[PDB]
Parts: structure tokens; sequence; C-alpha cells
């Protein structure tokens, strides 16, 4: 819980541009390598670096995917996070976007300690 | 966790409804008996209906305060919602802006078990 509020706003506005770019590898390197990920949040979580890439992999590596902050990072003073964005991608050639909402924890270090995404089909778009 | 998440979306919409017109009977009742709410999230946390009430009966005070979802609210699966809205008021003159996340817990009655506010300095604009 080191990161500063500001940190957090910067760190955590990285890892959308990672995302938009689809640099997998740089993604991971986020995440400390004991991380929780629960996306979306309700199913079992995903625990360590190496399940935490298969997902950035599969949902990343396929087509052409955007992610955009639509909003500011709102940060705690506890190195704790919480950003609005919206992801684009094509479902079956049918244009799609998605809109997500990330809280972030970072350890003393500046790594995602914990990520949890809300989102469900309620939150799709064409 | 029984809301389904076009129930959550509903709920998490009024509240910000009832918020912004200072409603605090109505949005007291949105909250379990024995409810939690962290605001800021970091701070130690208030818990049952008296404590939550004397929080909006002293934030919401007067009567100056205006919030408004400035994004759509996202829903989980179980009983949860995160949502993005802002927040006006005045700061002793002059008109200033707050960005805050909200992420709720809803019971198998409906009402909000668990409320978590993101936001800081870094969030606040004049
Ligand atoms: C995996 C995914 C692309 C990326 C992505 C999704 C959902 C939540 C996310 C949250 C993130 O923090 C980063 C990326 C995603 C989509 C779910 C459907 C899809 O194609
Ligand atoms: C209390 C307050 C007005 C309402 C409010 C604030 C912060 C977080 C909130 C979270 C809510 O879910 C509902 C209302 C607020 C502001 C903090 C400074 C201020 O004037």
């Amino acid at each position: 819980n080191l990161p500063t509020a500001q940190e957090v706003q910067g760190l955590m506005a990285r890892y959308i541009e990672l995302v938009d770019v689809g640099d997998i590898e740089a993604i991971v390197q986020m995440y400390a390598d004991d991380a929780t990920v629960e996306n979306p949040f309700g199913q079992p979580p995903i625990h360590g670096r190496e399940q935490i890439a298969a997902f950035y992999r599969q949902g990343l590596g396929g087509g052409k995917v955007r992610a955009c902050l639509t909003g500011p990072v709102r940060a705690s003073h506890n190195g704790c996070g919480a950003m609005p964005f919206r992801v684009e991608m094509v479902w079956n050639g049918q244009p799609c976007a998605l809109d997500v909402i990330d809280v972030m924890r970072f350890d003393e270090h500046g790594r995602i300690q914990t990520m949890q995404a809300y989102w469900s089909e309620v939150n799709l778009s064409v």
C-alpha cells in the first residue's frame, strides 16, 4: 500500500495503455508474482502470473481490441484505485463495446496485487 | 447476492437520484440495518443505520450538493455493482466537483450490505 494517490492514477492509466496497444508481456510485468484477478467479478479467481498471462493472451491476442478510460482514475490513500473504461472489440463480425470498472490494489513495489473487474452482458453494446 | 445484474443497475441509479434530491430518509432505508460504509475507502468503517444516517445527514446537510451518474452502472451476477459519478458542492465559497466511484454489494432483500467510495483530493476540482 505504498504508491501514492497520484502514483496510483498514473499506474492505472498506464495499464489501460498497455491493454490498448496489446503488449501482453508488459501487462503481465505490472502484476505481482502472486497476484489474483477476478474478471468478471463473481467468477473463480485467476492466481499467479502464469494463469494471468493466459487470460490476456487469450483475450487480447486474438482480434483487435481497443481500451480507453472514459473518466478519471479514483485513487485512495492505501494504494487502491478504481477506474471506468470502455473495451472495443468485434464479436462474430459484430462490432461491440463493453463498459467496465476495474478496482486495483497495489503492493509496496507498485505491482498490481489484486484486480477485480465489474461488468456483465448488461454492459455490452453495439 | 440475489438482485439480478439489471436490478443492481436500477438500485444504484436510484441511490444517486436520492442523493441528488437529498432524501436522507429514503437513502438510509436502502441500507441493511447493520450495513457498513467506507467513505472514503481507506478510512475506518461506519456501521449500522444510525451512524450511516449521520453521514448523509451532515454530508447532504443543507441541500446544496448535486450528484449525477457520469457513466453506466457496471453490474455483476453476484449482487454487486460499481458506478462512476460526480458530486458537486461548495468549498466555503467556490463551487467544486468531486469524481467518485461507489462499489456496492446487495443482500437477498435488495438492500445495500456494503458500500465503498473511491476518491481523494486528486479527484477534487474547482
Ligand atoms: C476478454 C475481453 C477483452 C479484454 C477485457 C474484457 C473484459 C474485462 C477486461 C478488463 C481488463 O482490465 C482488461 C481487459 C478486459 C473482455 C471480455 C470479453 C473479451 O473479449
Ligand atoms: C460529503 C460530500 C458530499 C457527498 C459525498 C461525498 C463523498 C463521497 C460520497 C459518496 C456517496 O456515495 C454519496 C455522497 C458522497 C462528499 C465528501 C465531501 C462532501 O461535501
